């Protein structure tokens, strides 16, 4: 069908309502509103020669795995045996050709002025520039931003239960490893549903939401397969990824590489356990809860999560943890 213009994705009224909501080396995320509902639009420059935010642009061959992975995981919400809504919904994906829209520069500048940006102002693109535009269902606010905003340790327990279940269903269905599930990639949004549902290998179960619905995002480093065909990001030659410091996060890259002996095509669902450990660590060390752990029931949930932190690395997959760990019984 050949690339489409930016107007195909952002008709004039959608485009007028865009406000920037996040960024990364990858590019830019804008929020717009259709039918009274927000959506998140990730715009990623590809195939061009310009350094963009200090890195070279991905080729189509290079951006395809994130595209494939985002579709697969979204489609889990419509499956039967292995079903979950725990990954971000993908409304659409297009390949767009043109220079960056002036109205998006406007929103970008407003962000820079109010929040600050690490990014180059994206105003240097020519009319042949290619982009991948991923429209996601709006997932809420990342766990790092919600650091100080979780009600209780029951909230933290629901979040870890949701994440474990999501990863398990994806493991069973797609032999999925997220491989970069830092706390910027766990989004939280209010839900009025008391219980959330997933189905794992045909068995349906429920999770108390504690008023939040968790969505997993960012598949830039992820791996999965369908019918024996593997899709992944080969970081075996990447130096930088495994020489970070200052946070347990950066240990996880090193620990994954130890587990997989630097063979990123292979399937090692222990990587999901590593990430869930990192996340459990954040829950217990870097969250300021809005309420106090001042009841016997809340004290017990705290001990359970501390037990989880101390034992979870002795399980083989998110599936194993979810099926066998005492925390979820
Ligand atoms: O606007 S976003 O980029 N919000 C998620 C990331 N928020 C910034 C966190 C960055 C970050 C990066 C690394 C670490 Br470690 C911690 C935080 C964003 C990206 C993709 C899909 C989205 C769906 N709904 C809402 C937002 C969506
Ligand atoms: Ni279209």
């Amino acid at each position: 069908k050949g690339p489409v213009p930016f107007s195909h994705c952002l008709p004039t009224e959608k485009l007028q309502r865009c406000e920037k909501i996040g960024e990364g080396v990858f590019g830019e995320v804008f929020q717009t509103i259709a039918d009274h509902t927000p959506v998140a639009i990730k715009i990623i420059a590809i195939e061009g020669p310009d350094l963009v935010n200090g890195s070279h642009q991905k080729t189509f061959e290079e951006i395809l795995p994130e595209i494939i992975i985002s579709k697969e995981l979204s489609l889990l919400s419509g499956e039967v045996c292995n079903r979950t809504e725990g990954f971000i919904g993908l409304n659409s994906v297009h390949c767009v050709q043109g220079s960056y829209p002036p109205l998006l520069l406007k929103a970008w500048d407003h962000y820079n002025s109010t929040k600050g940006s690490a990014n180059d102002r994206p105003d240097f693109f020519k009319d042949d520039q290619l982009f991948i535009v991923l429209e996601f269902e709006f997932g809420g606010i990342d766990l790092e931003q919600m650091r100080t905003k979780l009600s209780s340790l029951a909230t933290a327990k629901s979040i870890l239960h949701q994440l474990t279940a999501s990863l398990a269903v994806a493991e069973a269905s797609l032999r999925f490893e997220h491989r970069d599930l830092h706390w910027g990639n766990v989004l939280l949004k209010k839900t009025s549903l008391k219980k959330l549902h997933y189905t794992l290998n045909g068995k349906s179960s429920t999770i108390p939401s504690c008023g939040l619905q968790v969505s997993i995002i960012d598949y830039t480093l992820s791996r999965l397969e369908r019918d024996g065909i593997v899709v992944f990001c080969d970081v075996s030659m990447d130096e930088d990824l495994f020489t970070g410091d200052g946070d347990y996060q950066f240990d996880i890259y090193r620990l994954m590489k130890k587990e997989n002996n630097n063979r990123w095509g292979e399937y090692h669902p222990y990587s999901n356990v590593l990430w869930l450990h990192y996340l459990t660590d954040k829950m217990l060390k870097q969250m300021t809860f809005k309420t106090k752990c001042n009841t016997p029931a809340m004290k017990q949930i705290k001990r359970k999560i501390q037990e989880f932190h101390r034992t979870m690395l002795n399980f083989s997959s998110a599936t194993d943890l979810l099926c066998q760990h005492s925390l979820f019984k």
